[PDB]
């Protein structure tokens, strides 16, 4: 399929990634830069994020979803359903509202696309209605991450996809903080895209710390595999 081909030829080896985030939560301003690389053949991504403005005023785990579904490993039988790659290199826009149970919400807008050989994810995040002393602004979330399936469906009338899922963040007291994600993606370009049958992406994520890094930061290792269409 010369369309499955165009995507193949962009994602076949290791692709460098850049992430840039501009955030304001309850008027707490911040910026984060990330660098790393993805190897979609293995569903694999390795990234290191740095808050370049000083202290991050929310917990790192709350940003993981916001900080590259084009790097999903789609099984051969499923390549006809990979919207993310089909949109490249012109890219797509990924928008979310993330509702933190009994706390505030994030609204995010990203553009994911190639800049030359580099895959770039440029994001704006606004958070509102947070409790200054809650789990988020009060930093009560553990530095870890659970595995999760993400259900993708077509959004045909918008020529894109809708994704809906819940993240449970572990709190220090042993309870969990739910973060209900609502997501919409639309291609940036005017050309055709693969619009998928209902399927899901399986995520595992590992958070760690660079021992030689003094700035506030997060090292993220993710594996992402499509499934759900036998």
């Amino acid at each position: 399929d010369p369309m499955v081909s165009k995507g193949e030829e962009l994602f076949t080896g290791v692709v460098p990634i850049l992430v840039e985030l501009d955030g304001d939560v309850n008027g707490h301003k911040f910026s984060v830069s990330g660098e790393g690389e993805g190897d979609a053949t293995y569903g694999k991504l390795t990234l290191k994020f740095i808050c370049t403005t000083g202290k991050l005023p929310v917990p790192w785990p709350t940003l993981v979803t916001t900080f590259l579904m084009c790097f999903a490993r789609y099984p051969d039988h499923m390549k006809q359903h990979d919207f993310f790659k089909s949109a490249m290199p012109e890219g797509y826009v990924q928008e979310r509202t993330i509702f933190f149970k009994d706390d505030g919400n994030y609204k995010t807008r990203a553009e994911v696309k190639f800049e030359g050989d580099t895959l770039v994810n440029r994001i704006e995040l606004k958070g509102i209605d947070f409790k200054e002393d809650g789990n988020i602004l009060g930093h009560k979330l553990e530095y870890n991450y659970n595995s999760h399936n993400v259900y993708i469906m077509a959004d045909k009338q918008k020529n894109g996809i809708k994704v809906n899922f819940k993240i449970r963040h572990n709190i220090e007291d042993g309870s969990v903080q739910l973060a209900d994600h609502y997501q919409q993606n639309t291609p940036i370009g005017d050309g055709p895209v693969l619009l998928p049958d209902n399927h899901y992406l399986s995520y595992q994520s590992a958070l760690s710390k660079d021992p030689n890094e003094k700035r506030d930061h997060m090292v993220l290792l993710e594996f992402v595999t499509a499934a759900g269409i036998t």
